[PDB]
């Protein structure tokens, strides 16, 4: 039920949510990195300095190894695993267990994270970016065909600042938001993609042509930690924050998101920085809806123990060369259905959303554009 499946998740502010989720017979239990921006089930398989646990497939009588490896290299970090097969249940969630592709890692560089708490990644995206190839069927892909859940799940992830979070496998949980869901179209089954066709930055459009928004696409996904924009988007971007916020002088590198800013606890002015409106593509022609994203989230909060005399903060907004992405600090506060069956994603408030006593995080619509241009950047 959905209300077992509530407060599933956990995480460390920057470091992911995870789930508990067992592999293999006898059960063996782990943490495991809820990531919509990925597409493979990847397991710690190896001893590891970084990992407090990993998959030991020996012992375990339901394993079938694929004799086939994969290579996964990253941005910063990499693994290399072995492919097999073994029985998958998620505790918190759908009471039900399934056969399921599980990469085996055996050798990784920079890709556990000390302190992380999670030895491995759920991938909930699509087959087309799974690895080796679209023919490495996803978990979720195998649930569905296995049990009779509904194609959908959704996400509420919630800050440190607000009431961790819920993954909701099959349906809906009405209990988990306020307001209306608004619903956008996913564009491309690949990664979760969507169209952004407008944004301001505290009530002005940045007014440039749309398809910048979506250079060279927009994502949704759990497995970021920031906003990242194109860098045009990114440039237009921190110069409205920064002359919004001009009265409070910044860390040489802040606006790189190198440096911490910090101000006695408590103090945090968050009225002089800018709310940031991303307008989402609605399911009818040239109507939209906006979420409104605070500085409670785009400034994120790094807990440090060394530095907790104050409060401290990143900035969670980064210039991307691979198209816009809608990280974790943009779907903290907000409600996010992963509709598959219907391809389209749902926002709406959650019940921990980010607010102060002047401004509120929001989902809002419908908006109406007369300019009929398709914001897609690739058809
Ligand atoms: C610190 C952290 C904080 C929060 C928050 N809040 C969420 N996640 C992490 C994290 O560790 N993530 C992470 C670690 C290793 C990886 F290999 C990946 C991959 C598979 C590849 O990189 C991306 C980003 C993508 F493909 F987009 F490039 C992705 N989505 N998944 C992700």
């Amino acid at each position: 039920s959905f209300v077992e499946m509530v407060d599933n998740l956990r995480g460390k502010s920057g470091q992911g949510y995870y789930v508990e989720m067992t592999v293999g017979s006898p059960p063996q239990t782990l943490n495991i990195l809820v990531d919509t921006g990925s597409s493979n089930f990847a397991v710690g398989a190896a001893p590891h300095p970084f990992l407090h646990r990993y998959y030991q497939r020996q012992l375990s009588s339901t394993y079938r190894d694929l004799r086939k490896g994969v290579y996964v290299p990253y941005t910063q970090g990499k693994w290399e695993g072995e492919l097999g097969t073994d029985l998958v249940s998620i505790p918190h969630g759908p009471n039900v267990t399934v056969r399921a592709n599980i990469a085996a890692i055996t050798e990784s560089d920079k890709f556990f994270i000390n302190g992380s708490n999670w030895e491995g990644i759920l991938g909930l995206a699509y087959a087309e970016i799974a690895r080796p190839d679209d023919s490495l069927e996803p978990f979720f892909d195998s649930l569905v065909k296995q049990t009779h859940v509904p194609n959908l799940f959704s996400l509420q992830l919630c800050g440190a600042g607000f009431p961790g979070g819920s993954m909701i496998i099959g349906g809906i949980d009405h209990s988990l938001y306020t307001g209306s869901l608004w619903y956008t179209p996913i564009r491309r089954e690949w990664y979760y993609e969507v169209i952004i066709v407008r944004v301001e930055i505290n009530g002005q459009d940045l007014k440039m042509d749309c398809k910048e928004y979506n250079y060279d696409k927009s994502i949704v996904d759990s497995g970021t930690t920031n906003l990242r924009l194109p860098k045009k988007v990114f440039e237009a971007a921190v110069k409205s924050i920064k002359a919004a916020s001009s009265t409070e002088k910044f860390p040489d590198g802040f606006w790189l998101g190198e440096q911490l800013v910090c101000w006695q606890a408590g103090t945090t002015p968050w009225n002089i920085f800018p709310v940031i409106s991303l307008y989402l593509m609605g399911e009818v022609t040239n109507q939209s809806f906006r979420i409104t994203i605070l500085p409670q989230q785009y400034l994120r909060p790094v807990e440090d123990v060394a530095t907790s005399q104050d409060d401290c903060y990143k900035f969670a907004i980064s210039q991307s060369s691979t198209g816009t992405v809608m990280g974790a600090v943009i779907m903290e506060g907000f409600y996010v259905v992963f509709d598959r069956a219907r391809k389209r994603i749902g926002f709406a408030v959650s019940a921990c959303h980010v607010h102060d006593e002047f401004r509120t995080a929001a989902v809002e619509g419908p908006f109406v554009t007369l300019d009929m241009e398709d914001c897609g950047y690739n058809i």
